[PDB]
């Protein structure tokens, strides 16, 4: 490429902008999760499969695979028992940190309740917190059908993850049956799925995908390295004031299972389609604004969606909402 001096100084300041983003998810649901990302091609970041189960591995479409706990649990599972997985994690953990080493930023994602994710997910965030990274999770609490042991794991596990975090973004499956009550349990899982792909892949192609506004690894940085704890909002619409239905269904989301007026800060993805204009974006991000508290800080993106024909879909991540939330046996409670 024939490049001017002017031309390379401009490369070299985006190319700063950037991070090397690494995404690990861990356990069945966690594999899952990137089987799916490593399909639908997640742009700019590294996928990594890690599990103590060997079926469920090897089935996984991924970059880098990782069966923990090869000399544990020889390829079983954990059988739903967190100190198996975690215990199988730390046997690994130099596998583990080879596999995400020079990344800049890390995500970390599982389903919380059963053995292998909600053992291995805070060790992994521990090696990802000692390598430098900015360490994000990004996981479920499980339905509430699923019993009372698989509620107290799942939350045992989440008090792991939040020593090892900078922020921890958690979705409670349970607030999907507020979206499409009376779903099968096994239907339910996969509107679980879609929700996981579109929140870590909403937020890794907030900083890695070509957008009309891209956003700055730096100012992501800023609001996620003391983020504490996060929750999601998402809306879509394909009416005539697509944007104020789409921010507005965000806002209201089931998901968004707190006072967001306890929020200190907030991520702000716009997707749409060809025809996505700032404007839209814009009025996203001003309607945000004027609902949340005046002193947070926000960062926002806009990128087209080629799936997208006529709808415009807002994902939001709320963060610093850990002051207004507490961490119970059974569940998060509001306070
Ligand atoms: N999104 C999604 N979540 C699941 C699925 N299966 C289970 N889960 C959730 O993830 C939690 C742990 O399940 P799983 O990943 O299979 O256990 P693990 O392999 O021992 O970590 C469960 O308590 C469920 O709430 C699935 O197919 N999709």
């Amino acid at each position: 490429l024939e490049l001017s001096p002017e031309d390379k100084e401009l490369l070299e300041y985006l190319q700063q902008t950037k991070a090397k983003i690494t995404v690990v998810g861990c356990g069945g649901a966690g594999n899952n999760t990137i089987t799916r990302l490593k399909m639908e091609g997640i742009e700019g970041a590294k996928t990594v499969a890690i599990n103590t189960d060997a079926q469920q591995l090897i089935r996984t479409k991924a970059d880098k695979k990782i069966l923990i706990g090869k000399k544990l649990t020889r390829g079983l599972g954990a059988g739903g028992n967190p100190k198996i997985g975690e215990e199988a994690a730390k046997e690994s953990a130099e596998e583990i940190k080879a596999a995400i080493q020079d990344s800049d930023m890390v995500f970390i994602t599982c389903g919380l309740g059963g053995g292998t994710g909600t053992g291995s997910a805070p060790v992994v965030a521990e090696i990802s917190k000692k390598i430098g990274a900015l360490t994000v999770a990004v996981v479920t609490l499980p339905f509430v059908m699923e019993g009372k042991v698989r509620m107290k794991n799942a939350m045992e596990g989440l008090e792991r993850l939040k020593q090892h975090t900078d922020t921890l973004v958690v979705i409670p499956n349970e607030k999907l049956f507020e979206i499409v009550p009376n779903m099968p349990l096994k239907l339910a899982f996969k509107v679980a799925d879609e929700v996981l792909i579109n929140a870590v892949k909403g937020l890794v192609e907030l900083i890695t995908k070509d957008g009309l506004i891209n956003v700055d690894f730096a100012d992501v940085k800023a609001v996620m390295n003391n983020g504490g704890l996060a929750m999601i909002g998402i809306g879509e619409s394909d009416s005539e004031k697509r944007a104020k239905e789409a921010v507005s269904m965000a806002l209201n989301s089931p998901l968004l299972d707190v006072d967001i007026d306890g929020a200190t800060g907030a991520l702000i993805h716009v997707m749409g389609p060809e025809d996505l204009t700032l404007e839209e974006a814009r009025e996203v991000v001003a309607t945000v604004s004027s609902r949340l508290d005046p002193n947070a800080t926000i960062i926002w993106g806009a990128t087209i969606d080629e799936n997208l024909e006529n709808t415009v879909r807002v994902l939001l991540v709320i963060t610093g909402v850990q002051s207004r939330i507490e961490f119970t046996d059974t569940g998060l409670k509001r306070k």
